[PDB]
């Protein structure tokens, strides 16, 4: 059964507009999109279409793509720092669940290499 999504907005918490959350909206995150791995990554977790009732039970820092790209286009976030940290929860989600060497695994991990490889250089201010 499923949880509600996490927010997208919140009124009560400031937003922000950086080059580098730019940077992570146009180029990081718009080309992970396209990547023939990222469709696991695309939307929550539906745990009742995947037939996956203890997703849930076991993950509970839900996290996916679909859900930082509307942060990143509501201007959710405060930094670069904390989107990257999202991503990060995204994959460390995949493996706590996983275990090495399953096919959501071997996705996950090449998405997080070419995550890291377009975060190593970021724009300045
Ligand atoms: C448990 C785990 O780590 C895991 C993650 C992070 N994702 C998925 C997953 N995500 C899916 C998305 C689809 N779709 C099919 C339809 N298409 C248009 C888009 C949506 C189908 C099956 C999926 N399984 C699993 C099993």
């Amino acid at each position: 059964m499923n949880p509600p999504p996490p927010e997208t907005s919140n009124p009560n918490k400031p937003k922000r507009q950086t080059n580098q959350l730019q940077y992570l909206l146009r180029v990081v995150l718009k080309t992970l999109w396209k990547h023939q791995f990222a469709w696991p990554f695309q939307q929550p977790v539906d745990a009742v279409k995947l037939n996956l009732p203890d997703y849930y039970k076991i993950i509970k820092t839900p996290m996916d793509m679909g859900t930082i790209k509307k942060r990143l286009e509501n201007n959710y976030y405060w930094n670069a720092q904390e989107c990257i940290q999202d991503f990060n929860t995204m994959f460390t989600n995949c493996y706590i669940y996983n275990k090495p060497g399953d096919d959501i695994v071997l996705m996950a991990e090449a998405l997080e290499k070419l995550f890291l490889q377009k975060i190593n250089e970021l724009p300045t201010e």
